[PDB]
């Protein structure tokens, strides 16, 4: 089962899941082994918080339960790893709205901006109409390389001069959508490291603008996080989740990289539903995310 999803999270699966087999075989449950394990998890990226609370509950279970051989802790971890992610296991509806606006947040990086042409053409596939909005104003290469990306889709973007302001450039283009009987209107945002109140006071009046035109947008607020940045992938949603309130973030990139492990940090620290996953370089590979199939792709060593 899940033979595609355990080739993409090879790596990963090294340290964590399927990985934990060859730490427990033949050691008994002591001291020693929740220190291996703990460190094994803080090495895949699961942070030190959400390792903790897995390290209480596992020692408080083996006790309980009077466990022998470490071999029965992986059962139980796949129970308390697999709780963390179901948790935000909850796909993203754009259904019934005109349109539906997903604010797209997060630094600048290729996950972000690949991750909004990719959800605009699987919206186009389902046969929504769909437009883009170029609110990261200020970087002149970033808003021509969208509009020159919808111009080779034959997706409308909506973009204004270098430097214009970004809450009247999305103002616009959600006029513009419901004119023009849009499905589903992606805004992109500015997502520079330097000078953070300054980020999150623009996206607050981002937010604060488009209510004029609906009262329900942002319908969605979308993170995206690349799951090979480790722990900053962390740092990111805490920034941003404080900052305008998430309802939805994507993880890049868990194909190839040994960090995976991050996902179940975001899914403990933050609570915010995962609402896709990319594990390849295909439109399709950016995937709803799928608990059940990703705690069993993680943890089942058959392929």
């Amino acid at each position: 089962g899940f033979a595609r999803l355990k080739r993409s999270l090879l790596k990963t699966k090294e340290n964590l899941g399927s990985g934990f087999i060859s730490l427990f075989r033949g050691k008994k449950i002591d001291d020693d082994l929740f220190e291996e394990l703990e460190e094994q998890l803080l090495i895949a990226d699961v942070g030190v918080e959400t390792t903790r609370k897995i390290i209480t509950n596992l020692t408080e279970g083996a006790s309980r339960k009077q466990l022998r051989d470490a071999e029965a802790l992986y059962g139980l971890l796949k129970e308390e790893m697999g709780e963390i992610l179901a948790k935000v296991d909850e796909p993203l509806n754009v259904e019934g709205k005109a349109p539906f606006v997903i604010l797209m947040v997060g630094v600048n990086g290729v996950g972000k901006t690949t991750t909004i042409g990719k959800l605009a053409r699987q919206f186009e596939q389902q046969g929504k109409s769909v437009m883009l909005a170029a609110g990261d104003t200020f970087r002149a290469a970033a808003v021509e390389q969208l509009q020159v990306w919808g111009q080779r889709n034959n997706i409308p973007v909506i973009a204004q001069h270098t430097g214009a302001d970004s809450a009247s450039v999305i103002f616009d283009a959600i006029q513009a959508a419901k004119a023009r009987n849009i499905d589903v209107l992606i805004a992109d945002t500015a997502g520079r490291l330097q000078n953070k109140s300054h980020l999150m006071e623009e996206l607050k009046k981002i937010v604060r603008v488009m209510k004029k035109l609906d009262v329900e947008a942002p319908h969605e607020v979308m993170l995206t996080i690349d799951a090979s940045t480790g722990q900053n992938a962390v740092s990111q949603a805490k920034l941003f989740h404080e900052a305008v309130g998430l309802t939805g973030i994507t993880l890049t990139k868990l194909d190839g990289t040994a960090k995976g492990g991050v996902i179940f940090s975001v899914a403990d620290q933050f609570g915010i539903p995962i609402r896709y996953i990319g594990v390849g370089e295909r439109i399709e590979d950016l995937r709803p995310f799928k608990a059940d199939d990703f705690i069993e792709a993680l943890f089942a060593r058959e392929d």
